[PDB]
Order: C-alpha cells, then sequence, then structure tokens
C-alpha cells in the first residue's frame, strides 16, 4: 500500500495566492492553505515542471518550492 | 578563512543542462555541478523567484530546485 509521508509546500506573494490556490485546486488536491504567510501544500511532487510552467503561464514564480515529511 | 556554507541546487531535464549552466554561472556563483543527473549548485537564494523568471524567459522549466546546508 501506500507511504504519503511526505508535502510539497509552495511560497507565493501575497498578491498571487489566491490564482495559485486556483490552479492548485484545479490541478491537485489542497491539504492545508496558509494566506496569512503565503503558503499551499499538496501531495509531495517529485518533479516541480508541471507546476513551475502552468505558473509561469500565469505569470506566478514562486518565492520558494520545498518538499519534506509533513 | 570562509567556506561554502549551503547551495541551490536547480535541477533540469539533460537538454537544458548547457543553457542552464550558462544563465546561472553568469549570474549567480556557480559552485559544483552534477552533469550526469542534470544538477547545477550555486550560492544559496532565499527567494528562488529571480531564477525562476530568469529560467522560464529562456524557455526552461526546473526538474527540482532545493536548498541545503
Amino acid at each position: 500500500g501506500s507511504h504519503m509521508s511526505d508535502t510539497t509546500i509552495v511560497t507565493v506573494d501575497h498578491k498571487d495566492f489566491d490564482r495559485t490556490e486556483k490552479y492548485l485546486a484545479e490541478h491537485f488536491q489542497l491539504q492545508n492553505v496558509d494566506k496569512a504567510d503565503g503558503h499551499l501544500m499538496i501531495n509531495a511532487q517529485k518533479n516541480y515542471q508541471v507546476i513551475l510552467k502552468a505558473l509561469s503561464e500565469l505569470d506566478i514564480y514562486p518565492k520558494y518550492i520545498e518538499t519534506r515529511k509533513s
């Protein structure tokens, strides 16, 4: 069976948060949403290219992206 | 003396390795590479925006980016 022990955390500028949340809601599963600090958590991704390219199409560039144990 | 304390590692598709290496080494300090697995190691960056926007202008979208000691 599965071992879903890791999360990917995307951090964006406040002005980009709502549109980043919309993108991740439509294409991934949001586990946590912290608008106050600019963080969005999804299931752990091994390859960031899909997300980075789609955010770039929205003119959004994360301040940070990290995968770690939840 | 000084030493390297921390590194930002940018990982790209093999086809993007040379152009990424040129961009990063021109605008940041290159510390090391791993060409076999498409990694470029630069002095650590607190905010990835500038690099991710500049790479997108070159039509480069990293497979991975991380910072480590």
